[PDB]
C-alpha cells in the first residue's frame, strides 16, 4: 500500500541528489549513508531540523533514471568509519563534508520519461530531473515523483514512522 508512505512523505522537504556514478548510490544503498559538498550540506542539516522528514531522491549522471529515494535519519557527522566514495576523475574525498545516515524508503528505479509530467516551481518549472546536485524540490512536485516510483516490497516504513 501506500498509505504510510504519504504519512512519512506528510509536510516532507525534497531533494535532488545527483550522483557521478553508480557505485556511490551503490555504497548508499548497502550502508546507509550519504555524503555532499559542504554547500549542501549546510542546507541538508538546515532542512533536517525544520521539517518532518527530509527526502533525498538519487539520480546517476547521465543514467536517465532515480535510482531510489530515502529519508535522513540525522545531521551531518564526522569520525565514523571512512566510506570509499569515487570520486570523479582522480579526485579528493576531502572535498566532502559529514556524513547523513538514511534509511531508504524506495530502493527501485524510476526512469525519467515516467516523470516527464513533473516540473519543480524551484527550479524554473524545469522537469523534476534537471536541476544540480542538492537542488531542493517544492512539495507537490516532491510528492508526485516519490509517489511515481515502484513500490519496494522489502522496506517496511513502521521504523521510519517512529523516528518523527
Ligand atoms: C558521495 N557523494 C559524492 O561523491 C558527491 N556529492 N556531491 C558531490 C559534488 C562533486 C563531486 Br566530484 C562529488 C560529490
Amino acid at each position: 500500500g501506500t498509505s504510510k508512505l504519504k504519512y512519512v512523505l506528510q509536510d516532507a522537504r525534497f531533494f535532488l541528489i545527483k550522483s557521478n556514478n553508480h557505485e556511490n548510490v551503490s555504497l548508499a544503498k548497502a550502508k546507509g549513508v550519504w555524503s555532499t559538498l559542504p554547500v549542501n550540506e549546510k542546507k541538508l542539516n538546515l532542512a533536517f531540523r525544520s521539517a518532518r522528514s527530509v527526502i533525498l531522491i538519487f539520480s546517476v549522471r547521465e543514467s536517465g533514471k532515480f535510482q531510489g529515494f530515502a529519508r535522513l535519519s540525522s545531521e551531518s557527522h564526522h569520525g565514523g568509519s571512512p566510506i570509499h566514495w569515487v570520486l570523479p576523475a582522480g579526485m579528493s574525498a576531502k572535498m566532502l563534508g559529514g556524513v547523513f545516515k538514511i534509511d531508504w524508503i524506495c530502493r527501485r528505479e524510476l526512469p525519467f520519461t515516467k516523470s516527464a509530467h513533473l516540473t519543480n516551481p524551484w527550479n524554473e518549472h524545469k522537469p523534476v530531473k534537471i536541476g544540480r546536485d542538492g537542488q531542493e524540490i517544492e512539495l507537490e512536485c516532491g510528492t508526485q515523483l516519490c509517489l511515481l516510483f515502484p513500490p519496494d516490497e522489502s522496506i517496511d516504513l513502521y521504523q521510519v514512522i517512529h523516528k518523527m
